[PDB]
RNA sequence: AUCGCUGUGAAGAUGCAGUGUAUCCGCGGCUAGACGGAAAGACCCCGUGAACCUUUACUGUAGCUUUGCACUGGACUUUG
């Protein structure tokens, strides 16, 4: 019922309609940008923008690459 | 035009019967009667009357409480 924008849920997928409950739905994914009710009215902008999803998609998991070497260095004093 | 007694009588009589007493009218007192006056008896009864209190009367309800379904999601684990 809703399309997804992110590819590292726990049971989602890049952009495939899932039928989820009406509160994750409601409360949590639709505030947060990362998904979308799967309404009749603008499927045909959908798929003249697929290409869209690649770019930011691959550059997140991209910049985790080096977002994750300063984290672990425990140089925190408490 | 309002006596006493004895009877009689819705059964305790000024008014009925019989019979005694008694000229007409105040004033001051006293309360024995007028089943005196005051209140459509309070007790008792009755009303398929009422009111309000009680409870383990009947029937319900406020409040308190149990679970289901909503609001209400993801993630793991035990489990049919």
């Amino acid at each position: 019922e809703v399309i997804l924008l992110e590819k590292v849920a726990n049971l989602g997928n890049l952009g495939d309609k899932v039928n989820i409950k009406g509160g994750y739905a409601r409360n949590f994914l639709l505030p947060q940008g990362k998904a979308t009710v799967a309404t009749a009215e603008n499927v045909a902008a959908f798929e003249a923008r697929r290409a869209e999803l690649e770019k930011a998609a691959a550059e997140k998991k991209a910049a985790a690459e080096a977002r994750a070497a300063q984290l672990s260095e425990l140089v925190v004093t408490l």
